[PDB]
């Protein structure tokens, strides 16, 4: 069990707070949206529909009553526009950012988009929460923000250069909540995702995360390629861990905030071991090509989460193997 | 005597190139409008009459000749238009990257439009100049970088947290810039000004830098307010110190890109003696209080410019006392 998140879901359903969700129709999104309604809070969510899908709250829908559904305020809107965010605002308690454009290689393609999103689009929120007075302020920080550092375990004090424009984005998210506590005392906590995956993370498109790719091509039977030699190596991270660091995160008392939190399991597992995996589970449930390293790639990802756990009580408890048994029936289903 | 610079320039006047100058009705762009349209360079000139001044491209015009006024093209527009970005990147060599909102106190009233001018604006002059295949691309970055580290005198390897916005603004610049030489192979530098003064450095506003306000001040017979005990300390570079750093960075050689430079003289000033010398050398031309410390105003800086004297051979050729000396007459000539 995952024992101080399971007291405060249970306080949650005992008094609901208002939440806001940016990006609320995506994968980490529309997950935070799911467990927020199964608790019966009142969740306010911001989306403009760029990487995330209608149909993604739909889902959401047929997996909640009608009673918990009739809680959730859908503003379909951007955060690159001021007033928008400030507007969303009005009687949120708690801020859980989402909303950004994710993908590396999107980044180098097209730096200009990613930076309006993860930059201007951040602050935004940002300001309009600290002038909105809101209780707590969360936000999706990236491990991409370690760099070409090469120390091992990661752990949050020891960062590198960024490797790409979206390294330098989900950094400055970063340094901009740092400022925003010194000159304002608006304290937040940015958490840094290390390789998310589970149920609703987009399989299509040029920019898909790797094991919904992998996983579809393999439904397909479409080729599966490994950029570079496969000993690339990640801290996989199933879905439920980042629930659970977010709404403790929500929570937290004020001397645990104005921090970065490594969200992860401590593990560490190369692109040729992940293809293993993916086959292994997928032939359980019934039904390979090399390449070039991917431009601005991080090499090795393993995250020490010591701090999360010491400070915020994270209790990581989904490994990568479970955490496929679990998402790979979603993916069968979505696909055919 | 500047010997790198001369020869640098003897270069150009005998095979001119086209330059960007943004942000050149300001301070510092129409001050290297002056010089490269002396040197019978080609300029493109970008600005939206946002801090800069018509007016200062007026004085400009009567210090050239026609001929060499003739090769101006004006262009006013906004760096937070991409399209106009690109636009005026029409054949241009040598990009001189000065359009900005400065002021700390300015960054910290209004964070939102400071980003957009000095993050945006700053990125889409970067891309537009890497899309064009430019063949040099300087920006002013700032000493404010350096934070609160404690360290005296300023090496650029070592910055500390930044106290303002405009501080994160400013350091965004440098790390986009890093990003583009890795991830492009487009090749930057980047300019750390420290306190630049000189002829055009506007006095009047609410955000008038320290030099041009008490000036005005004394002048006037009005007030002259110390933000803190006076012991606050800056390296003062008077403006041809900055002209000769930008023209030596955007003819440096390949290797000497990628890279950033403290712009100063060295030395270090208070506001204690600021003060006492702005006095002495106005009183040639015949004609103090103290309340709070501002917020997030940086304590003590002191440049460290050897990377420049070595990697560029930068000769800072004008310390405080007589750059006072050439700009007073200035002052009292635009104020009478
Ligand atoms: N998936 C991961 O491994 C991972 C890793 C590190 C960081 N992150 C971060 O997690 C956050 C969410 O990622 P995800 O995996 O859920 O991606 P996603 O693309 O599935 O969700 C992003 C959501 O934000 C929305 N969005 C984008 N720009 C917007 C805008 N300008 N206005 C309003 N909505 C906008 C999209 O429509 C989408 O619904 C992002 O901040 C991302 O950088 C994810
Ligand atoms: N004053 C200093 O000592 C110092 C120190 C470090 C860095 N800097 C930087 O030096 C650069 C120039 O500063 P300055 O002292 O010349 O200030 P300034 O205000 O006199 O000049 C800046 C110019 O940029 C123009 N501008 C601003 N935003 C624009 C936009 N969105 N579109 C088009 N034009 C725009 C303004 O109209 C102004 O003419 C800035 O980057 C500033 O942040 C200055
Ligand atoms: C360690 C790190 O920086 N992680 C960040 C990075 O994820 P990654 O860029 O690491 O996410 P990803 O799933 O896109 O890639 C993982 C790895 O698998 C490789 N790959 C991918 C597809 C393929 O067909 N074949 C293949 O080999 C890819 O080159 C990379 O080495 O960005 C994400 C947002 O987008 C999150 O911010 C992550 O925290
Ligand atoms: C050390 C530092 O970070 N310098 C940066 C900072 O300059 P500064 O903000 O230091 O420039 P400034 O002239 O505005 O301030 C100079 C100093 O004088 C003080 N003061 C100012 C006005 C007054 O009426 N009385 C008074 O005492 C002020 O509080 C500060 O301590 O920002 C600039 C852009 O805006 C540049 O980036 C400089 O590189």
């Amino acid at each position: 069990y995952m024992s101080r998140y399971e007291e405060i879901t249970q306080q949650l359903i005992f008094s609901p707070k208002t939440w806001l969700i940016t990006g609320v129709a995506g994968f980490i999104g529309s997950n935070l949206l799911e467990k927020l309604l199964k608790l019966n809070q009142v969740v306010i969510g911001l989306d403009n529909f760029s990487t995330g899908h209608q149909y993604n709250l739909d889902e959401v829908k047929t997996l909640v009553s009608t009673e918990q559904w009739s809680r959730f305020c859908f503003i379909e809107g951007d955060i690159r526009d001021l007033t928008t965010c400030e507007q969303v605002m009005k009687g949120v308690d708690h801020v859980l950012h989402q909303a950004a454009l994710g993908s590396v290689p999107r980044s180098i393609v097209d730096p200009i988009t990613t930076n309006a999103t993860n930059i201007t689009g951040f602050l935004n929120i940002l300001h309009a929460a600290k002038n909105a007075q809101v209780q707590s302020f969360t936000y999706a920080a990236s491990s991409s923000t370690y760099g070409d550092h090469p120390a091992l375990p990661k752990v949050e004090e020891n960062i590198g250069n960024p490797l790409s424009p979206y390294a330098v984005t989900k950094y400055v998210n970063e340094i901009y909540a740092q400022v925003y506590a010194r000159t304002y005392g608006f304290k937040t906590i940015g958490l840094r995702y290390f390789n998310v995956f589970g149920r609703r993370q987009d399989p299509n498109g040029a920019y898909a995360a790797v094991i919904p790719k992998w996983t579809a091509a393999m439904l397909k039977g479409d080729d599966v390629y490994i950029n570079g030699d496969g000993e690339t190596s990640r801290d996989f991270c199933y879905i439920d861990n980042v629930i659970q660091m977010n709404i403790l995160s929500a929570l937290a008392k004020d001397s645990a905030k104005d921090n970065i939190y490594n969200v992860a399991v401590g593990d560490r597992t190369t692109l040729n071991e992940l293809s293993g995996y993916i086959y292994d589970e997928l032939n359980l449930i019934h039904h390979i090509k090399y390449r070039e390293f991917r431009s601005g790639d991080v090499r090795a990802s393993q995250a020490d989460v010591t701090k999360a756990i010491d400070l915020l009580k994270y209790r990581p408890n989904i490994k990568i193997r479970e955490g496929l048994r679990l998402s790979m029936p979603w993916y069968v289903r979505f696909l055919k």
